[PDB]
């Protein structure tokens, strides 16, 4: 084994490879929600941005997996990152709630993932995982739902001006 | 008595708790606006900042009260600060009617608290009154009533779109 | 259930309620002993000002538990804010002991609540007590502690030059 | 009748006329203070400066009480000003207990006066005394009974060192 490796289970390891690949699928779906809002005939530009802006948010969520992986000794193994789950999106409220299912499954995963740790007795990787990943998955949940629950206020989705309104106000300026 | 007492009436000094309680249980009030707006399933994070930023209000009130009973030699006696009357405020128009009310009534507890200073020959009560309570009162009414004529021109409460654009455009961006 | 919600237990939801409601009893509390030592007979300004920001503390302490309870999409209950156990504190000594009760008391309920959360396998309520309440809660006991020492070797309750000393030297000057 | 007269009854005028005397006696009196704690054998210069800054302010309130005659129509009428009831004030105690009863007195005569002008529906010496002399009056005999009860916690009159310490930390240094 790796000469720094110390209480570290092969099971967690795996599972850490695992959530960096889910991180990096996250991290797709989101440019591809981008690219769909920057469309000619979506052009909601403020809703693009934060959708490109989560993007690269997941995918230093991914590096922040593989640093930590070596800090512990274990290997970083890659797979396929699948492409998202559609080729477009919708609309800002179906996207929307595409994203707070997305976050979802990968708190749930996080959660997964600390439950191993627990029972493997790996505090380390416990500290980790509430440090840096379930609060700020809380607070984005938090935002997504927010974002559904005035978008529906707002009349999405058949309500263009209120889809209008949303991207001016409800998102950053950018 | 106390070294200090000086022309303070008794019945003044009980006053002055019981309004002191009215004042916390304004706060209270507020407080619990502050939450349900802050709900994600209500999500008027500016209508939710303006009711906390009130229920701070409230409490200074409260505390000034305290200052005042030992100033004039009087002592402080607490009681009970009960729950508000609702635990879930159904929309913006809503909440600010009920605000209205609230002030309205805290409003009418200062009034007669003057009324009592004015019959027991206190002037410095008056004064206090006057200078400290009751045009920052006149001021808090006239703003709510002018919130709620501006939440009925845009249609609430079935007017989401209304609604949004309250939180957006009449509330302080917090 | 809240579109948000995910991992929090019925019971966690209910615990967190009943906490906050602790919170805002404990800053009654503090606000009481203020009072008492801003008295003219008692007139121990930097004491009074010291419980004067704990009761602040414990107010923020309790808004901290309203958004948590919103951000995990649970719903927050008010109850009455039962008025503190004295209408007056003693003397500094007598005051500073049932601050250290009353700290002890909180402390035990946020243990309690970790209990519960380790027992409903939620780590993100653990990681929220552990890092915003439960050192700070530690910090408050051993200060309080040290004060209730320094008191006792002044001279307490009998020795009113230690008293006053204690206020000039021990407390902040406010 | 003076051409700026108006709504300023003649009993108004004569009672103003006595409130100037009687600041100009409570001015004479705290600089006998000043003088007594500045004898060699007292020796509280703390203490004896409180007494000359308070002495100044009276002399202060006084001055306001002419410039207020002449703004209404008055006119000034002076009085001898009395020498202070005490030659040597005792000690830092006797000194306070005396100023207490002081500013009752001042407070006294300044109620005396708002009566009056209510009696005559004068509002504008109803505002003034409100607005210039009965809050001063409050906070002025809430500090020194705040000093008084600290002095008889400190051991006064018997506990030299309780003396001393006061004059180090209770009042300005000067
Ligand atoms: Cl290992
Ligand atoms: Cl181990
Ligand atoms: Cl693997
Ligand atoms: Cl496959
Ligand atoms: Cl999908
Ligand atoms: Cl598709
Ligand atoms: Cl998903
Ligand atoms: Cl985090
Ligand atoms: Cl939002
Ligand atoms: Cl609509
Ligand atoms: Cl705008
Ligand atoms: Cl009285
Ligand atoms: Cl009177
Ligand atoms: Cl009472
Ligand atoms: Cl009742
Ligand atoms: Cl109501
Ligand atoms: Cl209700
Ligand atoms: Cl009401
Ligand atoms: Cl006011
Ligand atoms: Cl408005
Ligand atoms: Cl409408
Ligand atoms: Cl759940
Ligand atoms: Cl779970
Ligand atoms: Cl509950
Ligand atoms: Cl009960
Ligand atoms: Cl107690
Ligand atoms: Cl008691
Ligand atoms: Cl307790
Ligand atoms: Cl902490
Ligand atoms: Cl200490
Ligand atoms: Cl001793
Ligand atoms: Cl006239
Ligand atoms: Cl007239
Ligand atoms: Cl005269
Ligand atoms: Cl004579
Ligand atoms: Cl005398
Ligand atoms: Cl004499
Ligand atoms: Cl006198
Ligand atoms: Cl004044
Ligand atoms: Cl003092
Ligand atoms: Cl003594
Ligand atoms: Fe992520
Ligand atoms: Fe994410
Ligand atoms: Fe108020
Ligand atoms: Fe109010
Ligand atoms: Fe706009
Ligand atoms: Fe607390
Ligand atoms: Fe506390
Ligand atoms: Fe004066
Ligand atoms: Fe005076
Ligand atoms: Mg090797
Ligand atoms: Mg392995
Ligand atoms: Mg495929
Ligand atoms: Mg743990
Ligand atoms: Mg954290
Ligand atoms: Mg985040
Ligand atoms: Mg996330
Ligand atoms: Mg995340
Ligand atoms: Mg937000
Ligand atoms: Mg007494
Ligand atoms: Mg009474
Ligand atoms: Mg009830
Ligand atoms: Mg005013
Ligand atoms: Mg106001
Ligand atoms: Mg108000
Ligand atoms: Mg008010
Ligand atoms: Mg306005
Ligand atoms: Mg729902
Ligand atoms: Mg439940
Ligand atoms: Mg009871
Ligand atoms: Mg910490
Ligand atoms: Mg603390
Ligand atoms: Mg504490
Ligand atoms: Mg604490
Ligand atoms: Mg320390
Ligand atoms: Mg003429
Ligand atoms: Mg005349
Ligand atoms: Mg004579
Ligand atoms: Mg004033
Ligand atoms: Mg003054
Ligand atoms: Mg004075
Ligand atoms: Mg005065
Ligand atoms: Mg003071």
């Amino acid at each position: 084994v790796s000469q720094v490796r110390q209480n570290y289970h092969s099971d967690c390891e795996a599972a850490v490879n695992r959530m960096l690949n889910l991180e990096l699928y996250a991290s797709y779906t989101y440019s591809s929600m981008y690219a769909f809002f920057d469309r000619d005939d979506v052009a909601l530009h403020n809703v693009a941005e934060f959708f490109k802006e989560h993007s690269h948010e997941e995918r230093e969520h991914a590096e922040k997996f593989m640093k930590y992986q070596n800090k512990r000794g274990g290997r970083v193994v890659l797979q396929d990152i699948k492409k998202p789950e559609r080729d477009e999106w919708g609309n800002t409220l179906e996207a929307m709630q595409a994203a707070l299912q997305l976050e979802k499954t990968v708190n749930q995963a996080l959660l997964d993932l600390h439950k191993l740790a627990t029972d493997k007795v790996d505090p380390h990787l416990c500290d980790f995982l509430e440090s840096e990943y379930l609060e700020e998955q809380v607070k984005d949940i938090k935002r997504i739902g927010d974002f559904i629950t005035n978008l529906k206020r707002l009349g999405l989705p058949e309500n263009g001006m209120g889809e209008y309104l949303f991207d001016k106000h409800s998102v950053k300026e950018s």
